[PDB]
C-alpha cells in the first residue's frame, strides 16, 4: 500500500489589539483547546497543528508564507475569534497557495445570558470577525472552503474531516508523477488534451517513457521473486484449476507476475503513483499488462488505458481521498435496458481493481486478440454493491471539467459464465436514460474513476481548490436544467 | 426628518389610428383611475394624471418635464391600446426617473354580448403592454413589471409599495453624509470608493475633522440641553443615580449636549446621515452613543467607524419603510443551542430605540474603546417579528446589495450584565445556512436591520440603480446561491 | 533609507550532459555573478543561488526567493535547454519580480574550435526560447533583457531595472498615514484602498489630525532650537527671520512640526503622508517648510488627503537614480506662442531637491485653511529633462500616466509669487500633452522627478499589473486616443 508523507493541518486564528493582552490570552487559550481537544477526536485523519494567534499584517503574512513552504502543510484552517479587520489579511491571502478553509464557528456553544458582559462581548464575537474575514476573501476571489458551526458539533467535525481528505489528495496531485508506457490508443479524442495546461492546474507531471524501457525493467525481476509472488496469488486468489499445475496457463500467470514487479520496480524507482499502458504499443511484452495493473491498483496505484493520464491521475488523487476502500479504473461497456431494472455493465479489457469485488477473485487465461499479445491473466470477479460515484476529468480545450455521477451499483442476479473480465453493475442516479444524457451533454469520457468511498462533496471541494468546474449528476438532476448550468458556467469558467 | 411632497406621473399610451372619440374614451378612463387610486389609502403618495400621448413628441415632453420636476418621485406607464414603441424611444433615452410598467385594463371582465371591433380597438392592453414591453426588454431599460386590474387591491399594494422604493431612490440621489473622521483603521468591508457610489446612487460622502463637531457641540446653549434632559426624563426610563444632580446626571448631559452639536452642524448642512469613528475623538467627551441613537429614531443613517455606505443604507431603509423599526445593526455572538440557534445583535452603543420592544432605559458604563468617559446610552430588548437585515458591499468595480430575511424573538432570558441594547434573531433558513451564503457573499458585518422593509423593495431599489441584489431566506439552498454568485457575477461585470 | 535589497540570479540547465557539464555551467555563472558585482553600474548586488535542474531545486528557491524580504527580485536565465514544464511549479509560486536574462557566456562563437560539447554547454539560444514560451503560456509579469552579459548596455538595463524593482518591494510595504480626510467634493484623488492594497501593497490608514498635533506637543524645545539652526546653514533666511519676532517664530513652528511628523511617521514606519488645509484644527499653521524637508529627505507627500500621489512620489523617489523628485501640481500656463509653458507648484509643498537656486526660507500669508502665515522654502526650479507622472483610480482598475517634459529656467524673476515653482515644456507640445493627458483622465497632482525614466515607469507597471501610458515626443494624440481603447478591453477583468 503506497504511503503518503505525514500531512498536518495549521489552525490560523485572527484576532487584534484593541482589547488588550488579556484579551488575546484568552484567545490563545481557547484556540489551543479546540486544537487539543479535535486531535482527540478520531474523526480526523490527519492532524490539527497550534498556530499562533495571528493580530497585525506581519503576523499573518508570515504564517502563509511558511504554509507554503512547508510540504508537511496540507491545508489551512484560518477563523477569526474577535474583529480582526481584514485589510490585515490581504498580504497573506495573496501569498497562500495551499487549501484554504474558513471556519466561522465560536469557542463556548450558547450565550451565558445572567454574565454576558462587554468583554464577553469583545471577546466572542466570531459572528463579525468570520464575516469581515468572509468580505475579503469574496472581494479578492479566494478559492475557499466555508464551514459554519460550532466547534464540538460532530457534524462540522465530519466535514472538516471529509475535507483533510481532500485537501491531503490536493497536496498529492500538487506533487504527483504519472508516467506513460506509449502514447494515446490512436484517433481517439476524449483522452486527449494539454499536459502543459494541466501541469499548471494541478501540478500534475505527465510524462511518456517507451515501452521498451519497461521491458528492461521487467527483464531485470528476479525469478525468484517471480516465484514468490505467483505464491502470493495461490493464497489471496482462486486460481483457474488449468493454471494450479505446469503447463502454458501457469505460465501466463507467472508472466504477469514478472510484469507486476517490472512495473513496480520501474515506478517506484521514478516516484510515480501513476501510470498507463497502450495495447497498440507492446513490443518486447508478452502480454498486455492485466492481473499486474489490477495488483498495483489494488496498492494505491492510478491507472488509464489507452495512454488516459487523465483517468489515471483522477484514479490516484480518488484514492487518496477515499475515506475507505474500492477505487477503480472503470469505463462503461454495455447495457441492461429491461424496464424497471436500467442498469450499466462496467468494465475494462483487463484492468479493474479487486479493491471494489464483492467476491474472491479468481485468477483467470484467456484469449485476447486486441493488442496482438498472448492470453492474459487477469482476476476476474463481481463488483459489489452500494451507493458509489463515478467521475471524469475532461479537457474541453480551454480548460477542464470533472463530472460526476452518483450511481448506485447492484449484485447481479445473474451469473456470467462466459465472461472473461472483471465487472460490476449499476443503476446510475437519477435513471440511465437521463444519467446517460447528462453526461453526453457534459461531454464526460467513457473512462472514469470509480469509488465507493469518495463522496460528491469531496469531488467539489478538490475542483475549487484547483480552480475548475465541476459538475454532478444524482437524483435530483433535471437534464433541462443541467444543460442550462453547463451554459451559465461556460461564461463563468473562460478566464 | 420630513420628506418634501412627491408624486407619481401616470402616463398613458394609445395612436391616433383608431380615432379622436376613441382617444377620449382612453383619456377619460385614465382620469377615472387616478381619481380614484387617490382615494385609496393604500397609497403613501398621490398619482397625478399626466396626459395621453400618441407620438414621440409628446412622450420625449412628458420624460424630459419628469426628470426636471422635483417633485415626480417614478413615472407609471400603460398602454391603454397599441401606442407604437418607436414613438417611445426618444423618451426612455431622456427618463432618469424610476419606471413603473403597470400591465393593466380598465375594465375587469369581457362584456360578452357586446364585444365589438370599437371594443377591441380599445381596451387592447393585452397587445399594447407587450409591444411596449419590446421597446423596454430591448433597450435595457430598468423597470419593474406589474401586471392586475387596476381595481385589484394586490395590484395597489405592489404600487403602494414601488412608492416608498422610488422615494427612498429620490433620497438617494439627494443624499448628504457627513463623516466625523477616517474608517476605522485596517477594516476592509467599510472601505470603498465615494466616487463610484456618487455616480451610482447619487450619494455625496464627505469628509469633516471630528473638530468641526466639537466646535458646534461647544456652541450648545446650555439652556436647549437642560430641555433635552427633561425630554429624556419624560421619554425613558433614568437609572436612579441618573435623577439627581451627580455625575451619572452630568454623563447624561453630555450626551445631550452632542446629540444638540450634531444636529445643529448636520441640518447647517443638510446631511440626512452620518458616521463616526471611536479612533478619533479629540475634543469629545464620550463616544456619541444616546445621541447617536436619538438621531437614528428621527430617521438619520448612521454608520460605525466611519461606514458609509450602511449610513447611507439606513437612511434609504427608513425611508422606503412602511412603519417603525429601522436600524443601523452588528452580529454580535451566536447560540448554538441545537433547535434554538440564534444571533445577538447590537453595537457599542449605537441601536435604534424604534426596534424596541421595551421602554428604553438610559444607563451609563464604561466603554475602553475609544479611550473617553463613561458614555450614557439607551438600553432595551429587541421587538419580535419578520424582518430583513441588508448589507451593501463594494466589490471593487461594483456594488452588491445583500439581504437576509430573519425572525426576531423575544429574549427568554434577561441580561442583567450586559450594558448595551440588543435583539436576537433567527436567520432564515436556519442560522449555518444564512451565514455560509453570507460569508459566501462577502456580506459587511455592518448591516441595516428593519421589521419594515421587505426584499421586493430592496430589489426593486437595486433595479432602480443598476445593481445587484442577492436574498437569503427560507427557500435559500446554499449550492446554489453559490452558483447565483457566479453566474450573476459575469452578467454584472461591464 | 533602504536596506541591503539583492537580486537572486538562478541559472537554469538539465541532466542530460552529464555532471562535468554542469560543472562547467555552475563556474561561468559563479564568474558572472562575480564580475557583476565587481561593476559599478549595479546600485544593488546580484547573489548566486545554485544551477537548478530540477523541479523541486525550481520551486525551493522560487519559495525561499518569496520568504526573503531583502530579495527584491529574481533574474533567470538558461545556460543550456532547461526544460520549461520543470519550471512551471516555481512560476506559480514566486511573487517577486522577475526579470528574464537572454545571455551567453562568451561573446563570440570560436570558429575553429566549436564542436558538440560547446553546442550542447553554450544552447541559451534555444533554451531561453523554450523559457521564454513558458513565460508566455502561464502570462506571468516579467522583464525581458537580451544581449551579452559583459556588454555595458545590457548591464545598465539590468541597473535601471534593479531601482524599479526595488521601488516595486517598498511598493508591497509600504505605508501610508492620512492626517485627515480628501479634499470635500475632489474626485481625483478620491479612490479604492483596498483595491490598491491588492494591487500594489500599499497601507493607507487615517488618522485624525489630533494625533499629529500631540506629536508636535511633544517635541523637545532643545531639538526644535538645533533644527532651526540647520535651517540658518542650509538656506537663506529672510532677514527678520534671523533675529527674534513674530516672523522668526513662524520658522521656529515649522521645524516644531517637521520633528512631530518625523517622529509620528518613524514609529509607525510611514514613508509617505497626506494633509489637507480643511482639518488643521489644534495645527498653528499648514505644513510647509516641514513638507518640504521631509520631501528632500525621501517622504512621499501628497496634499487634500491624496494618498496615490503620496504613494508615487516616494515609490519614485526609491527607484530614482539622483535627485530631483516631488510632489507637483500644474498651476498656470504660458500660451504665448513658440514658448509655451507650464508653470507647476503647490501653495506650500515643493521639494528642494529639484532647486536650481539655494532655497529661502520666507513667512507669507496664506488663507486657505484660515491658520497663521506659513513658513516655506521659495525656489526656482532647475531645467532639464524630466518625467511628470499621475497614477489614477478608473474604479475598476488603476492607470499609470507619464508625460515627459523639458524643465526650462525662468526667464523673468517673479518677486511678488511666495511659493516654489517649477516650469516646463511638455512634451510633444502644451497642447498635445494637455489634450492626451485629459483625455486618460491625467490628476491635476503628479510626482515630477528628473531622476526616472518612461522605461522604468513601465516596468513597475508591468510588476503591479496595471496599465501604463507615456505621452511624449512621438505621441500623437488620434493615435493615443485609439491606445486608451485597446489598453481599455484588455485590462477589464
Amino acid at each position: 500500500m503506497l504511503s503518503l508523507r505525514p500531512y498536518e493541518f495549521w489552525f490560523v486564528t485572527g484576532s487584534q489589539h484593541l482589547y488588550g493582552e488579556e484579551a488575546l490570552k484568552q484567545v490563545e487559550e481557547h484556540s489551543r483547546i479546540m486544537v487539543n481537544e479535535w486531535n482527540r477526536d478520531s474523526v480526523f485523519p490527519f492532524p490539527f497543528v497550534f498556530k499562533s494567534v495571528v493580530t497585525t499584517p506581519e503576523e499573518i503574512r508570515r504564517v502563509c508564507l511558511e504554509a507554503n513552504a512547508s510540504e508537511q502543510c496540507a491545508g489551512v484552517v484560518t477563523w477569526m475569534h474577535t474583529f480582526s479587520p481584514a485589510k490585515m489579511w490581504i498580504g497573506g491571502l495573496l501569498e497562500l497557495r495551499k487549501p484554504l478553509l474558513h471556519l466561522h464557528t465560536q469557542f463556548n456553544r450558547d450565550i451565558p445570558w445572567d454574565s454576558i458582559d462587554m468583554d464577553f462581548m469583545n471577546l466572542n464575537q466570531s459572528a463579525h470577525g468570520d464575516r469581515e474575514y468572509g468580505f475579503i476573501g469574496a472581494r479578492m476571489g479566494v478559492a475557499r472552503k466555508v464551514v459554519v458551526g460550532h466547534w464540538e458539533d460532530p457534524e462540522v467535525r465530519e466535514r472538516l474531516a471529509k475535507w483533510m481528505r481532500t485537501a491531503v489528495a490536493f497536496a498529492e496531485s500538487r506533487n504527483l508523477k504519472v508516467a506513460r508506457f506509449g502514447d494515446n490508443m490512436r484517433e481517439v479524442a476524449v483522452t486527449e488534451g494539454d499536459k502543459v495546461g494541466a501541469q499548471i492546474q494541478f501540478g500534475w507531471s505527465v510524462n511518456g517513457y517507451g515501452i521498451g524501457d519497461l521491458v528492461q525493467y521487467i527483464r531485470d525481476v528476479s525469478e525468484q521473486k517471480v516465484n514468490e509472488l505467483l505464491d502470493e496469488y495461490e493464497e489471496l486468489y482462486d486460481i483457474v484449476p488449468a493454471g494450479r499445475q505446469e503447463g502454458p496457463v501457469r505460465e501466463s500467470i507467472r508472466e504477469q507476475a514478472r510484469i507486476e514487479l517490472g512495473l513496480k520496480a520501474f515506478l517506484q524507482d521514478g516516484n510515480f503513483t501513476a501510470f498507463t499502458t497502450t495495447f497498440e504499443d507492446l513490443h518486447g511484452m508478452k502480454q498486455l499488462p492485466g492481473l499486474a495493473v489490477q495488483r498495483l491498483m489494488a496498492e494505491g496505484y492510478g491507472f488509464g488505458g489507452e495512454g488516459d493520464w487523465k483517468t489515471a491521475a483522477l484514479v490516484r488523487l480518488m484514492k487518496v481521498m477515499a475515506d475507505g476502500k474500492g477505487t477503480s479504473f472503470m469505463e462503461d461497456y454495455t447495457y441492461h435496458f429491461e424496464p424497471g431494472n436500467e442498469l450499466i455493465l462496467g468494465a475494462h479489457m483487463l484492468e479493474v481493481c479487486p479493491t471494489i469485488a464483492a467476491t474472491r477473485p479468481r485468477v483467470e487465461v484467456h484469449p485476447l486478440s486486441i493488442g496482438g499479445k498472448e492470453d492474459p491473466a487477469r482476476l476476474v470477479f463481481d463488483g459489489g454493491e452500494g451507493a458509489a460515484v463515478n467521475a471524469s476529468l475532461i479537457d474541453l480545450g480551454h480548460r477542464f471539467r470533472l463530472i460526476v455521477n452518483e450511481v448506485d451499483a447492484v449484485k447481479p442476479e445473474h451469473d456470467m459464465p462466459k465472461l472473461p473480465v472483471a465487472r460490476i453493475l449499476w443503476k446510475p442516479r437519477p435513471s440511465l436514460r437521463d444519467s446517460a444524457e447528462a453526461w453526453i451533454l457534459a461531454g464526460g469520457a467513457h473512462h472514469t474513476c470509480f469509488s465507493f468511498a469518495v463522496t460528491t462533496e469531496q469531488l467539489q471541494d478538490f475542483a475549487e481548490m484547483a480552480g475548475i468546474e465541476c459538475v454532478v449528476i444524482n437524483e435530483h438532476t433535471s437534464v433541462s436544467s443541467f444543460k442550462n448550468e453547463l451554459k451559465w458556467n461556460e461564461v463563468f469558467w473562460r478566464g
